């Protein structure tokens, strides 16, 4: 991704939190930002402390459910309206539930379903196809889709088991997608965070840090983005212990025409992450 | 295992039969579960042929969380509280995400995901609750995911999606439920049997070993263990040495803390 100048983007949960600082920093690039968020009162605020900052022409905002198809179509068509075409999307609306799954009830995976994995699902359909119409018609060059999920999307323990489900539901899909973009030279991230800003609510990474990595991210098109620092060791242990797993089983029949196959599919998927790297 | 109702989802082919067989074959009351008719039927057909007092058939949409609760309504009435679920129903679609409509996203995750958010939710507090009354003692979900819950090409997108909700909602039930002592275990398999592909009854043998040691992940096929552990190699490389930001140090220790206590309730699952 060469450039961020004239490009529009368009972050979902833009308001505050993660949001605010892929913005700024989006901004700081010399993007147009759309900010999209659930609540027209914290759009608003977050409008005037930006204003504020100096950036007031290059920001605009828009409500949205990100749950919403429908409204998630609208919102697109009225901010490449305003400010053309979107070339960037931060699938970054999200919410949280502390709950283990069996205390767990169906309205509460509707909840949590629609808003971190609906909202993505409905981001990337509504947009990506545009940009890759754009791109086939010479009309765009490049672009990226970072959707946010969290170390949730590795790390799963008893709670919270919803958010974990779809944390892990965004890291596959947005895997997937960023194979599947390479030949169009857009780019896809995951973002992984730990802990954002006992005293534990006071020493969480700064949204604006988290931002300035990401972009570098962006710039690499790197898939994984551990903004944190924190959990390599840990995660180390846990694809130790996944090894660790496999048993010693014996060959079934056909075990040898299968694994030849299998090395073949193997070798395609191998090359496709090279060329990613 | 003797005398355990199993309740199994695309329970009439494939994976789901050579799970229903072998089950059959520890001596526990199986229902096959599957959204088509005459499938049942031959499966019903095929195990007759072979005691037909401890088999039964429901047909079953698993999308749908009406007729999953009046399937498991039905299956305890005959055959009592199943102990035993396995969320074995599936679809694919070989097709990349940009060029997949709302319609395939519904297709699939209607089936992959809701199946297994449905069974879990329609049984696993019906279990829960009996653990409690002392009425039930030991249990077991399986999940069936995919190589693909690990190894996530450009096709199938939507299916890749599918298979990490279905690892991690499997792998956070795993340890939520083990105060219950109700095992979870995720079915990760390769190919099944197209003329090289394992035997239904192998993997299901094999998964029957892993619920006795209540294995979280079951990998049926060494076929991609080296595979996997590039892919790890990769990932971990993917970290990036960046400065200290501010709070590092304090976030740092919590997260030692908090890693601790995950890395002994791992250690107790094992």
């Amino acid at each position: 991704l060469k450039d961020f100048a004239g490009r529009t983007a368009f972050v979902t949960g833009g308001a505050n939190g993660v949001g605010i600082g892929l913005v700024r920093q989006l901004l700081n690039q010399g993007c147009k930002v759309a900010i999209a968020d659930i609540r027209q009162d914290s759009i608003d605020k977050a409008l005037a402390t930006l204003e504020a900052e100096g950036s007031g022409p290059e920001v605009m905002g828009v409500q949205l459910d990100v749950a919403s198809r429908e409204g998630f179509k609208m919102a697109a068509d009225e901010v490449e309206a305003r400010f053309g075409p979107v070339s960037i999307l931060c699938n970054n609306a999200g919410v949280n539930l502390f709950q283990p799954i069996e205390e767990s009830s169906y309205d509460d995976w509707d909840w949590l379903l629609g808003v971190n994995l609906h909202g993505v699902v409905n981001g990337v359909t509504t947009f990506v196809p545009r940009m890759v119409e754009r791109v086939k018609a010479g009309e765009q060059k490049g672009g990226h889709v970072v959707n946010t999920a969290s170390m949730a999307a590795f790390l799963a323990a008893g709670s919270p088991g919803i958010y974990n489900t779809t944390k892990f539901a965004v890291r596959g899909l947005s895997e997937s997608l960023h194979y599947s973009l390479l030949k169009y030279e857009i780019g896809v991230s995951v973002l992984c965070p730990g802990l954002v800003k006992a005293g534990v609510h006071e020493f969480g990474m700064e949204p604006d840090v988290i931002g300035a990595r990401v972009i570098e991210a962006m710039k690499a098109n790197r898939l994984h983005i551990f903004s944190h620092p924190d959990h390599k060791e840990e995660l180390r242990e846990v694809f130790d212990e996944i090894i660790a797993e496999y048993q010693d089983y014996p060959k079934d029949p056909g075990y040898d025409q299968r694994v030849a196959f299998e090395k073949f599919r193997a070798d395609s998927f191998a090359e496709a992450r090279r060329q990613s790297r």
